[PDB]
DNA sequence: AAAAAAAAAA
DNA sequence: TTTTTTTTTTTTTTT
């Protein structure tokens, strides 16, 4: 009998696997019998125990075949092909709704009876993260609105601020919440081709700590960063399609994703400042440092970096009327699940702990 | 039963897919039965609902295929072969007619019964642009004739005037209607050689924001860009063939594309002045400034800077006999729509409001 | 009869063979008859004599084959796929526990009765290593804990000090203890793209003897390494995923590993200093140099830079409760071996000999 | 009948071809009828006449074959695979013992009755080389131990001195004796990567005539070589595994070979000097110049550059006990041959001839 | 009936064709019937009419092939394989003797009845060349000896002298006589790798007009050549195998070819001067310029640049016994032909004519 | 352009 | 399953 390539493509789509070697490794683990399988008995990874019995028969034949990597390439290209169809067809609010919906599935396994997370720790993160900027919850709502409306020229946000000031923590959470990629532009411009190529079919890009000019008086080293961005004006404004190249593939023409530039106290050119909508001035808070020092779990579990933490903040602070209609049915359940867990009293006490630089949970 | 590669090539040709994964992705959507598929029921995307019912039977056999990427590569290379044949063998009248009737297809999508756009805003965009210059439709129509005839020396147009005079808006609108790209001759003469390579196989080029030399006596930032351009005599004149150098690729010979120079009120050396057939003095108009602050939706959906807005202006103002004989039958239909949806009093009232600095569309 | 590709994949898996030429070379040694093989008779290498008798039948058919490198590539792909599955599925503590089990297997062979190694020479290395830094067992345990707790921005350690101070020595031992790659950032920034790709799925990276600027008056040659490390700040932070590259494979997107920077008294930017949670100042001790001159086996057998020396140090100094549950079984066995072989009296004489700068075995 | 791919691989293994075109070329010579063949009648090249009679039947079928370069590729990859297995599995003294067996096999051809070479001329080369440095045979043995022990940081020797001092002469001899590659690090840092990949799986490297800076006070032109080496001090240490790159292949992680740096009286950094365990100061000797111009056969036959001359120096000067057990049998036999053909009176007169500047054979 | 790949390989080997497209083109024009072939009737190119009548049958089948470049690639790789075998296994005197035979074959064609050359014009070249430099035939014979012997560091010659002194005239003639290529070391140093890769498997190189610095006080342009050449000391030495690089190909290890350096009167560093054996001072001679102005056929037919003019000079002036014994047979019949057509008094009149700037043939 | 890695033919 | 044909990148160029 012969390997069904469709079952492998179905598994790859079901688990959304776009790495050929991960797909090979995952599928090969199905060749052992399910009735004696320790991974299915422990229920470690859902990407195994859901699929093993279904794919066992195909995986035994797959394990004997001579072109295993060809089978996996096609399945991976099917997943990359669906992403390109979705990227070119879907309305941009449906992109964010699909990303929210994926986070909400991922949340339900995190905090479930088979879970391994404490909502009180993650809500202590929400409280800490809301302290970082004045009216952070409203600021995240009009950031999300900005990225959905994607108005040409008026597409990008600038996060300036000192060393250890929280711009990479917020940008990392917004990156996870909106579902983007982080890009490095401090390299020479002709290495930048394939790196800009990673923005292909993504929703946000974050340009992480772009280095400027004139920083030497402040011990801030100079680099190619600002000069690359100020050449890439064709990409930031989105007025036209620019062409993104990636291996084994034709160069996609697309309007480059919107997003976030994160920057230290470099001077920014007048030509470049014209293309950022809003500048958030991050600055270090004395109390927040002591709060984390007395609350190690925030950093160890990466709570303050997480889009799940910012999503929990949007459950708490914004009306249900703001969410997409197909997901409102999930949002109102998670509303009552936070209402049934945190009183406004405990939240205000733990937020006050942050403001005092006391341990948030005290 | 066999997969017909001819049917995939036929879908690719009708849809004009350059991209292997986009073609792979969309063709795999047809594998599901048309009897109940929601994308056909909803009729959201024409690239699916028009084609699924005839490609279903081939898509079922394609979805089982082991060759899938190879099939799509041949189908893509057929569409690229068609482009290279047309690029060498079409006349410029046909090249513009193909971009026009492509835009008429986009208009038929935007303003259809399943539409997503309202013509009242677009006609307000027409009225705004039309007020920007005296006899704007003649300016646009005569520019199109220049680009279509590509007459040596009578080949480039100069846009100059104060800061925020609209020069770059009209250049951006003309770029989409004709097809073309923006070039930056302000560069040092070293980098200019790779910058000019952008012009290969473009129908049109715009020189953006030429920073002239002598004008800083009235605080125009001094630059070399005008004297760089003055040296490029054979690129402007379009008599002889020039050698154009994309970085990492070997030099192509062609007649350099026609174009627009967008400039501030700098002094021009007389031999560079002789190479522009028309100089248009853009000037800032207070009532246009007030109207933009009041009709502000035009800037958000970017109607003001689109080729379809200029094509709507040509359909409104110009007689059908000026359009290419094969597109005339579609211009007939679009004139009747634009008349029946807008009595002249409505457009006149809009143009009056714009002239009065009143943003309301009435 | 035909070659079993499955058996080659089993050999590659059991040998954990990443290299196609190493797999080809080793499997071809099995084509000879095991009844007379000198390497089975002599038991020189375990990757031969454990496996030859099983694989002889298959290897004789493989030796006639025309596919040979294709067979080995699929087997190597299976080993790499297992590494990517484990990388994404396993906890970082289980990764470290698996590495310690690997070293204990190797220690059991190495210090067996067949073993070539003398435990008294290796504990003399543990004595020398413990004299390098104050509280080195605490420093080693703190480092392991820091690499397992992949805490964002608190990920990297800086080793600073003069020539022959012990930075590379300890880094090379920690590199073998945890598993990882040494990267050279002193080379120019364009081909640095493929160096950083060597960190794909690794547990640590060590940035080795990176070169700064200034300090030429101290007779330190300047170089790019620190400026290159002040780029790539997002690789050091690990708050965000970064895109890593192998030839002909597509980009892999992951959090870049934690680890160590070693440098020779250059001026670190404050931007880069903020990425390092600990700076260890290494300091030349003449008694350690004189000890090595009189206990040369430490250098010749590479004892003082081996991960097995640091593991023996942790087995000596740390309580069993600090090791993971799986390996505690094996570590009580190694503790009772060391306490049988060494009383504390032999070891305290070794440390006295090291502090005296005489031969450690005197 | 079909071509045996095995016999081509067996030839490649016996003749040790790294090169696909050399293997193809050699094997196609075996097409022609063995009985008549002029190369076997002359016995000109041993890689022909030892193998043609055996391979003729296979080579006739190979010459009709349609995939010849594919056959030779697998044969070459088998030879490269054995070379990688040997590099990882052999002790470093076994490696040198193998190389000595290969040189002794070449000496058995050179000085047998078929051989083109006169040992009287080669022993006059031993006489000339022994006069170059004090206690040269001790220096050669000390170098061989250093390369065999491969002690971290104690691995590189520096050869230093003026024009025509003898550095490249002794470096080329030691390179042939031990086996290895010479590298030009004077070429710029961006081409340097593929140069260093020539050291993959080699026993020595020689960094030939590297250029420093600040030599114009001596008319020594400055260059990049010493600054390039100091960027590679990670590679000279040999504590950690460096990642080596040859075109299209992914990086191989190995310990960089031990070796020699030869340089002409430039100043060397302290950081780089710490990587050199011994510095040999070469002084030019007037009598060696006058000896060579009257002993021209030494330069024409490349005798003083040869590893066979250094091996004859070790056979003459070193005790039998210093050679590896396996070759002591052959070394005893070669000692008896040299004592038979050379009295000590002939040899000590040769050294007297060298010191007087007389022709060695007078 | 099938295409014989063997007959295509015979044709390639008999033509010595190593260009795949040239082989494809040459073999395809055999597909037309021999009996009416206009190229055979006109005897235009010898590579056709000799081979067409035997290859027609196979070329007809080759025309219907689907794999034509695959066939040609194997035939080209066979010719490259023979060149590489001959490169490693021929003695250099045989290599030169092969080249002289190839030149004598060209001479037979040029001066035979089907030819197009008059020996009196070519012997006027010999007279002109012998007047260029004192004892010119000894100089050429000494150069041939130098290139055949290839003595390390005693194997490059320096041609030095002012503008228009004969340097490139003689160097080009010597380069056609011996075979080899010219190199332009004046490039920027990063392009230099692919210049030097031109020397792979070559017999000579000529470094053409290397430019130094500090000739500007004598109106010589400065350049990078001499400094680049001093980075390549180990290439000029020829003691060690250097690593040579063609584009997209891995590094060949070989001893770099011996050769000539040609330069204007720049000052040479002693490190580079020590690599040259003989410096030949070329001077402008009034009588050679006046003579060429009258005897223009020497320039117009490229006679004085040609190795065939130098080979005739060796046939005239040198004893038969200096030629390798294989070619002595052809050299004696060429001496007899030259003694026939030239009296010594005709040649002495030519030398006397050129000594006075009268036309050689007057 | 040439090779290394990958896919189609019979 | 045996054997031959195909895609694609890297490299190079660029900085
Ligand atoms: N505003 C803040 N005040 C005090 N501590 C903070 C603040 N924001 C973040 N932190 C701490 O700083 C660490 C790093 O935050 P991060 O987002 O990387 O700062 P940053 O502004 O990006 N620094 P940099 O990347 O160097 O410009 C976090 O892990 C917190 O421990
Ligand atoms: N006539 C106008 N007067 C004032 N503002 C205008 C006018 N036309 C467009 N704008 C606004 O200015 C921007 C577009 O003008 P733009 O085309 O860039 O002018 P320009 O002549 O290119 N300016 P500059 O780049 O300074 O030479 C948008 O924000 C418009 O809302
Ligand atoms: N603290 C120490 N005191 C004295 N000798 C030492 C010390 N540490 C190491 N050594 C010796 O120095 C050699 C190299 O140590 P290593 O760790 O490479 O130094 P380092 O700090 O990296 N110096 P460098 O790499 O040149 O900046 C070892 O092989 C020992 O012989
Ligand atoms: N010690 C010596 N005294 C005199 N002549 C020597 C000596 N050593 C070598 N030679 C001669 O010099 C030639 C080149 O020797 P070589 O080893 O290349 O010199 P070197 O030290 O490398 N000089 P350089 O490479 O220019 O810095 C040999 O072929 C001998 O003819
Ligand atoms: N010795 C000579 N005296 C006078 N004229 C000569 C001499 N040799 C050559 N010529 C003429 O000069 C031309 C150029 O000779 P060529 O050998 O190319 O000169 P060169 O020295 O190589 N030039 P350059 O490389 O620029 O310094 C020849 O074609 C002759 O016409
Ligand atoms: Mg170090
Ligand atoms: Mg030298
Ligand atoms: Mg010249």
């Amino acid at each position: 009998k012969q390997v069904s390539w469709k079952l492998v493509t179905e598994y790859a789509m079901e688990t959304k696997c776009d790495d050929v070697l991960l797909l090979l490794g995952m599928y090969l683990e199905f060749q052992y019998s399910f009735e004696m399988c320790l991974k299915c008995i422990k229920k470690e990874q859902p990407s195994h125990y859901k699929y093993h019995e279904k794919h066992y028969a195909n995986a035994a034949i797959f394990a004997d075949s001579k072109n295993q990597k060809t089978i996996c390439q096609q399945a991976v290209d099917t997943v990359l092909a669906k992403k390109r169809v979705d990227s070119l067809q879907l309305t941009r609010e449906q992109m964010l709704t699909n990303r929210f919906n994926d986070l909400l599935d991922r949340m339900d396994i995190m905090f479930g009876s088979t879970g391994s997370a404490d909502i009180e720790e993650w809500m202590a993160g929400v409280a800490w993260l809301h302290c970082l900027l004045p009216k952070m919850d409203s600021v995240v709502y009009d950031f999300l609105k900005c990225m959905v409306y994607n108005i040409p020229k008026k597409r990008y946000w600038l996060f300036k601020g000192p060393i250890d000031s929280g711009k990479t923590t917020l940008a990392a959470a917004l990156l996870e919440l909106c579902g983007g990629k982080a890009l490095n532009v401090n390299l020479p411009l002709d290495r930048l081709n394939f790196e800009l190529g990673v923005a292909i079919d993504q929703f946000l890009v974050v340009f992480e700590d772009v280095k400027g000019t004139g920083g030497e008086s402040r011990d801030l080293p100079s680099g190619q960063g600002i000069n690359n961005l100020d050449n890439l004006r064709d990409y930031l404004d989105g007025s036209v399609k620019v062409n993104l190249e990636k291996k084994h593939l034709n160069k996609r023409t697309q309007i480059f994703p919107p997003g976030i530039v994160t920057m230290n106290e470099y001077s920014v050119p007048k030509t470049l400042q014209a293309r950022f909508v809003k500048q958030i001035d991050f600055r270090p808070k004395d109390y927040l440092k002591h709060c984390l020092e007395r609350s190690e779990f925030l950093l160890e579990k990466r709570i303050i970096q997480s889009g799940i933490a910012l999503l929990l903040m949007l459950i708490w602070y914004r009306p249900v009327a703001e969410f997409a209609q197909s997901i409102q049915s999930r949002i109102v359940e998670w509303k009552e699940r936070l209402d049934k867990e945190f009183s406004l009293s405990v939240y205000q006490k733990m937020k006050f702990n942050v403001a005092m630089g006391i341990g948030v949970l005290d």
